[PDB]
């Protein structure tokens, strides 16, 4: 018997990359956060007082794990709620504590400019693709917004799914 392999090289530039397990940069994505755009199959559920329209917190980026927390009202008051990101068995799938069984993971990561992330959630004998955006400053450009529209539509959310959070801001459900 008797075999061989060679090696592989890396790169310098700035190039995007996944939960996978594939130049991957926590230590970035670490600090002051906040949700730029929500989009997700569900446009009952990311509407006026949702459920997952919460806004996002300084995520604590640990050994392996990473802490977040984010923005609930609840009975017409504003609050908020605590989780912990984990990991898993999965393949760059971490496993958060959720009302209902789901898993939060991040198919394009950059920090760069943009970060995003996909979690997916099935209780009640049923599941939503559910995506944060999220981004170094508290709004988007033009450019980089259009940037997760073009992903929408490869996870089957219409880029009509598309619901803006920079323009809808409120702890209240008043209305007429």
């Amino acid at each position: 018997m008797g075999s061989s392999h060679h090696h592989h090289h890396h790169i310098e530039g700035r190039e995007e990359a996944s939960s996978t397990g594939r130049n991957f940069n926590v230590e970035k994505i670490n600090g002051e956060w906040h949700t730029i755009i929500l989009a997700s199959d569900k446009r009952e559920k990311i509407e006026d007082n949702g459920n997952f329209r919460l806004f996002l917190e300084q995520i604590h980026v640990l050994e392996n794990s990473l802490v977040l927390k984010f923005h609930t009202v609840r009975d017409e008051e504003c609050s908020e709620l605590s989780m912990v990101a984990d990991k898993t068995e999965k393949a760059g799938e971490y496993s958060v504590t959720y009302d209902g069984f789901n898993t939060f993971t991040i198919p394009k990561t950059d920090y760069d400019n943009f970060l995003m992330a996909h979690l997916i959630n099935e209780k009640d004998g049923e599941t939503f693709q559910l995506m944060g955006l999220y981004g170094r400053e508290p709004d988007l450009s033009s450019d980089i917004k259009e940037r997760f529209a073009q992903l929408c539509e490869e996870h089957g959310i219409l880029r009509e799914n598309i619901i803006d959070l920079s323009n809808a801001n409120r702890c209240l459900q008043a209305r007429e």
